[PDB]
């Protein structure tokens, strides 16, 4: 008996390849959250935003006043659709308002789960990335039978940690490659 589902691309990281016309996106990573035939919907996690929880706030409720929390927390991209939302992923198996269940992971695009959880009220852990990335019934399979976005396994832990240089250093660690020697951490020796 099987657990996750190998079979579809409802959780699996895509790679930009220099084989299309994108020279500048050649070099970024998505999460595909659903795929379907008739199309998918992920969040890009190789490019962090220079946005903070303040300013989302701030463009959610004028009438509403940001504390000092906000101020220390950043926004990340996760695609061209919808520029002035943030979407909310956790590790966590509950739901709220908008919330979709993932296994390993839920999906909240509620703006009450936003404040919730920057109130503390929410998951355990959580990711507020400015938009989503989605594909049409098609244009997954064009790219991916054009050579263009390579499909491979993921894990949360890149996205949830690291996801803007250790999603390229843990893909290359999915794939089967040493890049701990290549980069080299400085610590203890």
């Amino acid at each position: 008996m099987k657990q996750s589902s190998p079979t579809y691309l409802k959780h699996h990281f895509l790679i930009a390849m220099p084989h299309m016309a994108d020279p500048n996106f050649a070099q970024t990573v998505t999460y595909l959250v659903e795929h379907n035939e008739q199309g998918a919907m992920g969040l890009v996690i190789n490019r962090p935003s220079g946005l903070n929880l303040a300013e989302v706030l701030e463009q959610l409720k004028p009438d509403a006043l940001p504390p000092a929390r906000c101020q220390h927390i950043d926004i990340y991209n996760g695609g061209p659709v919808q520029t002035d939302r943030g979407f909310v992923l956790h590790p966590s198996g509950l739901s709220y308002q908008s919330t979709l269940e993932l296994g390993e992971l839920a999906m909240s695009t509620s703006q009450d789960v936003l404040f919730a959880i920057a109130a503390g009220t929410g998951p355990e852990k959580s990711l507020i990335s400015l938009g989503y990335a989605g594909w049409e019934a098609g244009q997954l399979e064009a790219e991916l039978s054009d050579n263009a976005w390579l499909t491979c396994p993921a894990d949360p832990a890149i996205l949830f940690d690291l996801p803007p240089e250790e999603r390229l250093s843990a893909a290359a660690a999915r794939l089967g490659v040493n890049l701990s020697l290549l980069t080299a951490q400085a610590g203890h020796a």
